[PDB]
């Protein structure tokens, strides 16, 4: 259930592993923020 | 517990509790509430 | 055993949860440095 | 999959795969195949 | 068998807790650089 990795890269942006792929952006402000719907895809496997 | 408990580069941090995501300047002392006071910025997924 | 999460702020000060607590402290630069019991102690469960 | 995956503060990827310490620029997309062309800095004991 | 965290000071250089033991040493530059027999032992047990 949710990800499996989350951290930040040193330039602000918010990284993460989910379903083995590998997402970014900028961090979500409230919860009305759907951040994994918006997130960079940058890994489509093999996280 | 917490299941991820980390910082950003600019110093706020930020934790995934009960597949909730909150952040918040760091607590200060074993009498500061940091669940109480962070700020929600997830409700699930997380 | 052990700590549970062990990490930096990026002011360079170690962070630790430990037994459910959470600890901080400049981080040690010998093995004679007990670091556990010079830590500030900044939450004391829930961690 | 990794078994660590992080940031070194000068904004280059570190990931331990398979025993494997690797570091590399960021992917910036999905047609990225980071672990082909990470740097291998560590062949086993991570 | 390897290392229960890893991860970075924001001054670059690169921790470890490997065996309940806390190191700590500027990270490999490659495969041929034995880092855990450089690194620093900061810390002898409890991690
Ligand atoms: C761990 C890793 O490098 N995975 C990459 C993946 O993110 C990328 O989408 C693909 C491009 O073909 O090459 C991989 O499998
Ligand atoms: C992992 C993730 O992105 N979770 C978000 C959640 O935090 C947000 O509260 C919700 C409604 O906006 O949308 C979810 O998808
Ligand atoms: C996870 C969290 O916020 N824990 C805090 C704890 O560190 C603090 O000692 C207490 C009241 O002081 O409030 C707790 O729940
Ligand atoms: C954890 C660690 O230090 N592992 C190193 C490895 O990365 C390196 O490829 C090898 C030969 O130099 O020495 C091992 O001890
Ligand atoms: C987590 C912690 O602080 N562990 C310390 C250890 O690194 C140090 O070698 C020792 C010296 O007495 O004090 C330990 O218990």
């Amino acid at each position: 259930s949710g990800f499996k990795f989350l951290f930040f890269s040193p330039d602000g942006t918010l990284y993460g592993v989910h379903n083995d792929k590998l997402y970014k952006g900028t961090p979500p402000t409230s919860d009305n923020d759907n951040w994994l719907a918006r997130a960079t895809l940058i890994g489509n496997g093999g996280w």
